[PDB]
């Protein structure tokens, strides 16, 4: 099926330790896509045994939702896995906050709404995102958000289920994870609380003036206080999403969790349905505005365990 031959490696658009993301062009179609590349050796050594399976499953659910990147195709070389993904060209919230420094409540309200719809959808599908942060919140040309990089997702969580992996991006990691407690969807809502805080305050609730051990101490012990300039509505949601007790945290009620959010005074006057069909207009249009592969290690590749990657190839019959 697909392979590197069928593509033109245009540029690099993302680079972590585990994963690398390229901008690519499907030759025979002249369409542009984003490509996520990961060394299969690290997939075996660093990830849960069902990582490949969880990724494929998550992309499936994401193709049927407006605020989630969908999967075009994926293939494998001897040493790497390749995820060809719907391309988003509006940048991300981090880039936006970089120029904005601080967003009006209306803007944060909009974004946090769309983010909630994407999250609740994953939760409904028994999935925990587990890595919501500014730069994982992409923006399309129109100005709507899109969650990307599903590398941290947990799958198959039934009602009452609970997982126990310590993961995430330190600044956004929930207290219940820090305590080593079994957790569920609650971590995602805490993450949104932290993200909402950055949007409206212009800084993290845990900014300063063992560096990471100290950060974890701040999150667990230091009292979270909302700045005096924010409205009573805003102060509430922040404090509610940022409740260190998963049981008492906003959006975490097993039954009325997501209803409690939509009902929150902060989200008053929000048409969720129109929000979900993109019938609500974004407060910022990235358009009209603003401003190669590492060689394999033959001694490693030769001994790689290809088991988990058998039958990895795939193409989506419906263009995401
Ligand atoms: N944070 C953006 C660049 N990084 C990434 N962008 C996208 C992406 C997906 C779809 N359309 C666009 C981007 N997906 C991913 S998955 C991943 C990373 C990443 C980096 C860390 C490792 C895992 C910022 C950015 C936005 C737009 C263009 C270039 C960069
Ligand atoms: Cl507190």
């Amino acid at each position: 099926s697909l392979g590197l031959q069928d593509f033109d490696l245009l540029r690099v658009i993302g680079r972590g330790s585990y994963a690398k993301v390229l901008l690519v062009r499907l030759k025979k179609t002249d369409r542009i896509y984003a490509m996520k590349v990961v060394k299969k050796e690290l997939v075996n050594d660093d990830e849960d045994i069902d990582w490949v399976q969880t990724e494929k499953h998550v992309f499936e659910q994401a193709s049927n939702h407006p605020f989630l990147v969908g999967l075009h195709s994926c293939f494998q070389t001897e040493s790497r896995l390749f995820f060809v993904i719907e391309y988003v060209n509006g940048g991300d919230l981090m880039f936006h906050m970089q120029r904005q420094r601080k967003l009006p409540e209306e803007h944060a309200r909009f974004y946090s709404a769309e983010i909630s719809l994407a999250l609740n959808y994953l939760h409904e599908r028994g999935i925990i995102y587990r890595d919501l942060k500014l730069d994982n919140v992409l923006l399309d040309s129109e100005g709507h958000i899109k969650l990307t990089d599903y590398g941290m997702c947990k799958e198959g969580l039934r009602p009452g289920d609970t997982t126990s992996t310590f993961c995430g991006t330190p600044n956004y990691i929930a207290p219940e994870i820090l305590r080593g407690e079994d957790y569920g969807f609650s971590v995602d809502w805490w993450a949104l609380g932290v993200l909402m805080f950055e949007m409206m305050a212009g800084r993290s609730p845990f900014d300063i003036v063992n560096t990471e051990d100290y950060l974890f101490q701040v999150i667990l012990e230091k009292q979270i206080r909302i700045p005096r300039s924010l409205s009573v509505k805003a102060a509430s949601v922040l404090k509610s999403f940022l409740n260190k007790d998963p049981k008492e945290r906003l959006g975490c009620h097993p039954q009325t969790g997501f209803a409690d959010i939509q009902g929150h005074p902060f989200f008053r006057n929000v048409d969720w349905d129109m929000m979900e069909q993109k019938q609500v207009v974004p407060p910022f249009k990235p358009n009209i505005s603003g401003e190669q592969l590492t060689p394999d290690d033959d001694d490693i590749v030769r001994k790689i365990d290809q088991s988990e990657f058998e039958g990895f190839e795939y193409i989506n019959p419906l263009l995401m």
